[PDB]
């Protein structure tokens, strides 16, 4: 009978397939009925991006930068096949790469633990956080094929040939056809990455591990290991020793293994690509991709981009296309909204907003924890192949709706 | 009371730290006593590589190329810390990066399965086989630091400006200091990697998944996806449909997640860097890094390099250095030997050797399976912290020696 007035505007980026269905239903029954928010809509569906020539993604990202908070829905990243499917103009770049490259920062990811649910990696009991660097490397590289024999070279030409000097490093000499590419990153980005990773370790009282491959990419990865170590000793080694938490660099090999056999409970900082890949493993490993939150934070600490860790769940969308029933977990999507709404509230000092968010969350999880109403993904975790063990994609969302309404009378 | 003559010679590459110590005992107590082998030795310790200016590495690589079979102990790949520890000249490149780059091929790694021993990803019940592309990408890249503002271009100059034309892509425009890198790979190499993969899928009658990140590196990762598919239909899809196995390319993100929640029982052809990182996850997932074999197979199928998949085990070596007890798993190391002897045998039609290999493996595994003698990692796998559950590095090794004697009388 009353609505919470949200101060500043929230930027919303709509997506594709299964996740677009879930999204809408979420803001219809779970968000709009309770909030007086000014949503600045941006449709990032393939058809929208195509028609707009990906320009909209530029606009969306710059909207987020402006207003501070963004809630993004899963989106189809066009690969040859996709182009055929939607008869696209170009084979557009992942909008996630464009946004992330525009905003910068780290993408913090961690599973949503529902006690009632088992775990694929049983020994894991305490949440594992992934601090994926969002800025460069291969999500902003320059790949290209190489026709026939010739020389490959990476060339650098300074602006002021007085403080530095040119470089022409011979990369290879093809004797046949193949591929090549080059990527990059900056000291500025890595430093923010480090600052954001040390802060979260301190804020959550968890040990921090930076994983790299510095024994191979001696200079490249070495810059990561070194800046981290520099910043640490510079202004965290104090609060860390005082908190009982340690920072340590390890080789990615050792770390992913150390993790697979641990009880979870620590922060893993990784380069973009590793943050990307491993986050999925952690996700799937704690239960299902349906139970992992994701949020990009800028070094500022005043800009956010909330999203689910998974994709558009195409495989499930395909079933939905042919009148077949679906059991897609919407929990990450709900949290994508709640966590977005949370940062919105802290930024504007609107505790009414933050409270609602925790209620949204508390009700979403309890519908599983308490009432035992879960989708197929979580059902297979408990060990029940039986169809009568789970509910549909819409049935679940309705149960969350119902329990939310109850938990709002208190 | 008799020795097995080994027709052709075996190239042996000694290495560092705890693995060097294990290595020695293996050959003194398990290989030399039963074989008449012309072992073409090559000490690849850090010191032996430093004084030799890493040339020995080159020599060893080329020796394996010549005599067909090489067996390697784990080596230290120097980084800044190492240069200061052993007071080295240069920060030498990984001798594994150097060997693989010279032999080419695919590195097939899978877990060594010990029934009594549990698994960290219980749902896994059938061996997962990694097919790591051994040739290029970041394991033969070129990186450097960017001092200050300037351009960064990927310059390509073909030899015959008729069949192909130069390229000069603009990678980035630094507005500050950062890092830059560039890597490559050849279509020829990829064809080999693809062929090898498939053949293995058939021989072992298992599904073949190729993972990639083409949505991001459309040209680079795309090539892998394409050449793979081209080869499939070009000469395998026949035998596949016939056997009931299905090849298939998926996004890395997906494959790692599928894998984690699967029951296992498939082959994951991965790109070099991925093959590296995933194989550790997989090995640790099945029990411990110590229970996993790794062997390089050149495109020919007539050149091999057996090795353990793990490193030199510094943390343990450190304990040893100060007169403390050790519990390092030697199974990987021993199989590096056996798998190499076996490979030598299938090439010199020496069924006598192939018999020793299998009995060696047999006894190595039954020491754990039957007699219940194992190292601390396998004890904890079983869930027993109690000191009395495992035995020292040397202790375990002696047990394999003793049981080896027995099982040989038959
Ligand atoms: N950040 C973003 O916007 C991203 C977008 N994408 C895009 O999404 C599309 C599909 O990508 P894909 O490789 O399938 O990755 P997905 O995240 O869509 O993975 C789907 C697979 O994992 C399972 N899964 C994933 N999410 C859920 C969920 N919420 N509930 C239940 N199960 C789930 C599905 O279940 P099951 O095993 O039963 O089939 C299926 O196997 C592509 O266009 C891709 O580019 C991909 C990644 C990130
Ligand atoms: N192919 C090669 O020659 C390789 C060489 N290296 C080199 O090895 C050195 C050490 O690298 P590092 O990061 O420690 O990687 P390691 O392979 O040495 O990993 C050691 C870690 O994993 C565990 N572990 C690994 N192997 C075993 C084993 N056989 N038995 C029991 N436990 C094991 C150890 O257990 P615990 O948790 O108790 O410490 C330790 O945590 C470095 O110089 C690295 O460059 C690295 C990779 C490959
Ligand atoms: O941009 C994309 O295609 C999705 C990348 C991805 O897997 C993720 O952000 O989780
Ligand atoms: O070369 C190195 O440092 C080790 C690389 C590695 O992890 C492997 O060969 O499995
Ligand atoms: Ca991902
Ligand atoms: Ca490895």
């Amino acid at each position: 009978f009353s609505k919470i007035k949200v101060k500043q505007p929230v930027v919303e980026l709509d997506g594709d397939e299964m996740t677009r269905i879930i999204w809408d239903k979420i803001k219809k029954k779970l968000i709009l009925p309770y909030l007086d928010v000014d949503l600045k809509y941006y449709d990032l569906s393939v058809e929208s991006r195509d028609a707009t020539s990906d320009k909209i993604t530029q606009d969306a990202a710059e909207a987020i930068k402006k207003y501070g908070v963004g809630i993004k829905c899963a989106t189809i990243t066009p690969d040859e096949a996709r182009v055929k499917e939607f008869n696209l103009h170009k084979m557009w770049k992942s909008p996630n790469g464009t946004i992330r490259n525009i905003l910068g920062g780290t993408v913090f990811r961690e599973p949503i633990v529902i006690p009632r649910i088992p775990r694929l990696v049983p020994r894991w009991e305490k949440p594992i956080i992934i601090g994926r660097h969002a800025h460069g490397d291969q999500y902003k590289a320059t790949d290209t094929l190489i026709p026939g024999p010739g020389s490959l070279e990476l060339v650098y030409k300074p602006s002021d040939p007085t403080t530095a000097q040119p470089q022409t490093l011979k990369v290879y000499d093809y004797k046949g056809s193949g591929v090549a590419m080059a990527m990059y990153n900056t000291d500025e980005s890595i430093e923010g990455f480090a600052h954001s990773s040390f802060k979260l370790a301190i804020d959550k009282k968890l040990n921090l591990f930076l994983s790299t491959k510095n024994t191979i990419l001696k200079k490249y990865d070495g810059r990561f290991k070194d800046i981290f170590q520099e910043v640490y000793e510079a202004q965290y080694k104090s609060k860390f020793e005082q908190l009982g938490i340690h920072y340590e660099h390890r080789l990615i090999d050792d770390m992913v293994a150390q993790m697979i056999k641990s009880k979870g409970g620590f922060i893993m900082a990784l380069k973009n690509y590793d943050g990307d890949v491993q986050s999925d493993i952690v996700a799937q490993g704690f239960g299902s991709l349906g139970l992992m939150t994701s949020i990009l934070v800028t070094p500022d600490g005043k800009t956010f981009e909330s999203e689910a860790a998974h994709g558009t769940v195409t495989r499930h969308y395909r079933k939905y296309q042919k009148g077949e029933e679906t059991s897609t977990n919407s929990i990450a999507s709900i949290f994508a909204w709640s966590r977005g709404l949370l940062k919105r509230g802290e930024l504007d000092n609107t505790p009414a907003l933050c409270k609602f968010a925790n209620i949204l969350e508390s009700a979403t999880l309890n519908t599983v924890q308490q009432d035992g109403i879960m989708t197929k993904d979580l059902a297979l975790a408990c060990g029940n192949n039986e169809r009568s063990a789970y509910v549909t994609t819409e049935e679940f969302l309705d149960a969350v709706e119902k329990r939310l309404q109850k938990e709002i009378k208190s």
